[PDB]
DNA sequence: CAAGCGCGGGTAAACGGCGGGAGTAACTATGACTCTCTTAAGG
DNA sequence: CCTTAAGAGAGTCATAGTTACTCCCGCCGTTTACCCGCGCTTG
RNA sequence: GUAGAUCAGCUGAUCCAAUUUCGCCGGCCGGCGAUGAAA
């Protein structure tokens, strides 16, 4: 007799109409699970505002009492008579006697860089002085950028809309350009937030040793000088270490070297307009360079706070996005008050005042050196923006701090200090007995609190202090989660409307089933719960964008799936919706690849190395992932992390990923630690298909065509390589699979040979074939032959010798200071070890005898032993022979890309064999 | 100087946070019962 | 002189586990709406 | 008609093919630069 008020459906008890509404229907349960406020509980942190207030009051004016507290306190939500009820308990008038008691207290590196410097300056007064013609135009940018900065023709084309910006320098320079030139009138940091901040040498000589031990990345843009990579590189450390001194006591850089080339980038997938793009700055390579050693020595000398773990996110999201879960889902299952304010700093690295910075960089201990070269390099900031090669006038910097220099993230870490000081004390969540209150991500904010004067409190701290910096704090992307439990039903429930108020303004409060990132990860008022399957969308724009088959596979092989992978491991997902992704970009990739639906699944997801075609399988790559990333959350050296660690849910999904890497990999002999590719590598060497596919792991050039070499093979030249590696050529008995009702005669041979039409049959020993047999053969020992005459070696092709024997028939013979270069070509099957095959090979030449005296005699070497017998062997389906590979790496003398290229060759061949016989198929 | 108002001690009569107890809608792992595909050796 | 009795790989789908909730009853600690004055102000 | 082919009704769409645009040094012809997203 039960029904729901929103669906009409029926159900048998108001237990299970309940649970209905909880899951189909939460916006109105929510609003039916808002709690009463008659007599709300009084927490510590209205107790520490209370206390503290009343002896500040106190030790101004001597004597103060409720009336005077509701009049400094607006908006503590408290009657006149609450508060007198609750000065007289003990503790607090204690606790108010606490704080009165605290508050009552060389010539050639001259010449060098002169030249890149008037190369530079040239350089600079010379730039100073239908669909289908539209799709060949994204054809030649996509391909130009993609052959060069991976990364930027790879999220171009995943969030393929024609990506260049598209705004124009129009609609951009009206909103940047007066941000970016307005100087901010920030006062300064006042007298009390300087103390409260109180509660180390950095300029010396350079050295080279650290010069070497820094890092750089030399895939980088060169900025506005014209100075690449390449360039820098071609200096050498001394030279490098001597200019770097040269700076480091004069403290300037050359003009030229520190301009900027502004470029824009989207923060979300779908540009509404210009204020979605962050102004990134480019500079100089010399400059980046210089400025990275100082930036981890700053790093390095000066540590920053606790609380602050943002600007080493290379691997420190983890923990953040981590304790964020946990903590959400501690407040759920306890049903304790929780608010959290999501802050956007975005915007805030232009708009830091040097007035502002220099003096609090003074005030830190930093030497005067330093804060003196910062303030000159800041003052003297002019960049010029540059959209779809279009170009700005040049634009002089007032607010500094730019997004692109190694530096900046690390001195806006002295402001987060302050901002994170400024903060009351005690004020936060207690998650297991350990407090957190600030989890400040380098550029999401965010604060936690328990009540709502507290959480208020904080939201005005961090305002004030923003606005002595001059730092502003924009009131879109903000946000404000409540977690308000309604005691006596043990109902969890959120505010909607909004309370909050960040200096005026009232901020915007998320609900239930509202979706909010945190850095890129899924949210919800409930916690991280799933991803909005995008994959789909990413892998048509990928589909539809102007690449070979090959560019499509490395993009969706190192772009695609970590971006998305990272917030499958900072979701929650079951394995059932992996396995539909799985198997969603398995047939992404076939249509890609043209490959038939009976292929192995594990010829997808092996290893390179193994012989597949990668594709991080997330069924199996996930688990693993999140293993490894929360294994060290119980020796985390940050307290809270290691509190959260004992989070049920955590623990939870730790378990749940062992289970399921357990299932997905096999334990390593070695380092004993679990590992899918183990397991790829096992089902592929199992199946009919990938049996021949085994002595790939042994030798690492085999497959050196896929992933490094896959830069010359052409489209169709790879998706027949690709079509005869795993045998995917529809011989008959490859259609066989599924359909033998027929005779066997749609077994057996097309040509007539009287045996099952297999691939190798078709390749190997069918008449016809033979020719193309010899095509490729020829081919091969020709291509390996050049090789002798970029060796020295006085090479000569098929050796007419008559021994006594017969007419045995080397394939090339040569000599350099003896050594006998008597070299066969073998191109065989699989189906037997290659070693073997090679031993047989051998030793019918080596053990000859006759054959050996001849060759001798025929080449002139003085000993018959000063000859050595060898033969190259490879299978039809490219892979190479391990004793052969150190005989052709070893003896006969010869470098890797040589033997690198020797499996397209015969894979070619193969190929080409293949289509010559069903050109003459009649 | 008496009455009125702001400033503080006392009472007590509903909030509310929680423990205990019995369930279930909605997914989400499988255990296990049905349909296809595969190498040889011995009298 | 070719087989053939077994092996070993998924299937929609049935069934059980599980996850995130539910509502009722009862209990003690909490909180603040009134009540009762004392000290300063005003007529 | 397309850089080329192909499926369509001079236009559209698909490809295993597909280097667009500007400046410059020069002879419709050659070469160079710009067209180069963070740490
Ligand atoms: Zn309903
Ligand atoms: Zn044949």
């Amino acid at each position: 007799g039960w029904t729901c008020q929103f669906c009409e459906r029926t159900f048998s008890t108001n237990r299970g109409l309940g649970v209905h509404k909880r899951r189909a229907h939460p916006v109105e349960t929510n609003t039916d699970a808002a709690p009463m406020m008659v007599k709300r509980r009084w927490h510590g942190e209205e107790i520490d505002l209370l206390a503290r207030t009343e002896a500040r009051l106190l030790a101004e004016r001597g004597q103060c009492s409720g009336g005077d507290l509701f009049g400094a306190l607006p908006g503590f939500g408290r009657t006149l008579e609450a508060i007198k009820g609750q000065r007289r308990r003990e503790p607090y008038r204690a606790l108010v006697q606490a704080h009165l008691a605290r508050f009552g207290s060389s010539p050639d590196a001259a010449r060098v860089l002169s030249e890149l410097l008037e190369g530079a300056g040239r350089r600079r007064a010379c730039r100073a002085m239908t669909s289908r013609q539209k799709r060949r135009a994204e054809y030649a940018r996509v391909q130009e950028l993609y052959k060069k900065c991976r990364s930027r023709a790879a999220a171009e084309v995943i969030d393929g809309a024609c990506g260049g910006v598209g705004h124009s320098l129009e609609e951009m320079e009206t909103y940047w350009r007066p941000i970016l030139e307005r100087v901010s009138d920030a006062p300064g940091p006042t007298p009390e937030a300087l103390h409260a901040l109180g509660r180390t040498q950095l300029w010396k000589p350079i050295s080279v040793e650290e010069i070497k031990a820094s890092r750089f990345d030399w895939r980088t843009s060169p900025g506005p000088d014209g100075i690449r990579s390449g360039q820098w590189r071609a200096v050498p450390v001394h030279l490098k270490a001597e200019m770097f001194n040269a700076w480091m006591a004069r403290g300037e850089i050359p003009e030229i070297l520190r301009q900027c080339r502004t470029v824009f980038v989207p923060k979300v997938e779908r540009p509404g307009g210009p204020g979605e793009y962050r102004p990134i700055s480019i500079a100089s390579i010399p400059l980046r360079h210089f400025h990275s050693i100082l930036a981890r020595r700053l790093l390095a000398c000066c540590p920053p706070d606790a609380r602050q773990r943002g600007f080493i996110c290379a691997d420190g999201t983890l923990e953040n996005s981590a304790v964020l879960d946990a903590v959400l889902g501690d407040s759920r299952k306890k049903l304790r008050e929780c608010h959290v304010a999501v802050l956007d700093f975005a915007k805030a690295f232009d708009t830091v005042s040097h007035e502002a910075l220099v003096e609090l960089l003074r005030l830190r201990g930093m030497p005067e050196q330093f804060c003196g070269y910062i303030a000159h390099l800041y003052d003297t900031a002019s960049t010029t923006l540059a959209v779809n090669n279009e170009m700005s006038s040049p634009v002089k910097v007032g607010r500094g701090v730019r997004q692109g220099d190694p530096l900046s993230p690390i001195l806006f870490n002295v402001v987060m200090d302050l901002i994170l000081a400024s903060l009351p004390e005690r004020v936060g969540y207690r998650l297991e007995m350990e407090l957190v209150s600030a989890l400040a991500y380098a550029y999401d904010l965010v604060l936690l609190a328990g009540s709502k004067v507290g959480m208020q409190e904080s939201i005005s701290a961090v305002d004030c202090v923003g606005r002595q910096m001059g730092l502003r704090l924009n009131c879109r992307k903000s946000a404000v989660l409540s977690m308000i439990p309604d005691g006596h039903r043990k109902k969890h429930h959120y505010l909607t409307e909004r309370t909050f108020n960040i200096g005026g303004k009232p901020l915007r409060q998320v609900s239930c089933v509202e979706r909010w990132r945190y850095l890129g990860v899924d949210f919800e008022a409930s916690g991280c719960v799933t991803l909005e399957h995008s994959i789909s969308s990413a892998l048509n724009n990928i589909s539809r964008a102007p690449l070979k088959p090959q560019q499509r596979l490395e993009i969706l092989r190192a772009h695609l799936i970590p971006r998305f992978q990272h917030g499958f491991v900072l979701g929650n997902i079951s394995d059932d919706r992996l396995r539909m992704l799985d198997v969603q970009i398995r047939k992404a990739v076939g249509q890609w690849l043209r490959l038939p639906a009976d292929v192995p699944k594990a010829y997808y997801h092996a290893a390179v190395q193994d012989g597949g075609l990668a594709i991080p399988s997330v069924r199996a790559t996930i688990p693993d992932l999140i293993v490894r990333r929360f294994g060290g959350l119980d020796s985390s050296p940050w307290s809270v992390a290691r509190a959260a660690a004992k989070s049920d849910k955590i623990r939870k999904k730790l378990r749940w990923a062992w289970k399921q890497l357990r299932r997905f990999s096999r334990v390593d002999s070695t380092t004993q630690r679990p590992s899918v590719r183990l397991f790829w590598r096992e089902h592929l060497h199992a199946s009919v298909d990938g049996r021949e596919l085994r002595e790939s792991t042994r030798t690492p050039t085999s497959t050196k065509w896929i992933r490094e070499r896959c830069a010359q093979i052409t489209g169709r030249d790879f998706v027949q390589f690709v079509h005869t590696h795993i045998n995917a050529l529809p011989s008959r008995i490859r259609g066989s699979r599924g359909r033998r009702g027929g005779g066997e005669s749609s077994l057996t041979c097309r040509a007539g040979c009287k045996v099952r039409e297999t691939t190798a049959h078709i390749l190997q020993q069918c008449h016809r074939t033979h020719g193309g047999r010899i095509l490729r053969h020829n081919k091969i020992v020709s291509f390996v032959a050049k090789a002798m005459e970029e060796n020295k070696w006085t090479v000569e092709l098929e050796p007419r010798l008559r021994t006594s024997v017969g007419l045995r028939k080397p394939a090339i013979i040569a000599s350099r200071d003896g050594v006998g270069v008597i070299v066969d070509v073998q191109v065989v099957s699989g189906q037997r070890s290659l070693d073997e095959l090679h031993r047989e090979k051998r030793n019918k030449y080596g053990n000859h005898g006759e054959l050996v005296e001849l060759v001798a005699g025929r080449l002139g070497l003085p000993k018959a032993e000063c000859v050595r017998a060898t033969s190259c062997t490879i299978s039809w389906r490219g892979v190479w022979s391990l004793t052969s590979y150190k005989e052709l790496r070893s003896i006969i003398g010869l470098r890797e890309p040589t033997l690198q290229i020797v499996p397209i060759l015969a894979l070619r061949g193969s190929h080409m064999n293949w289509t010559r016989f069903n050109q003459m198929t009649s």
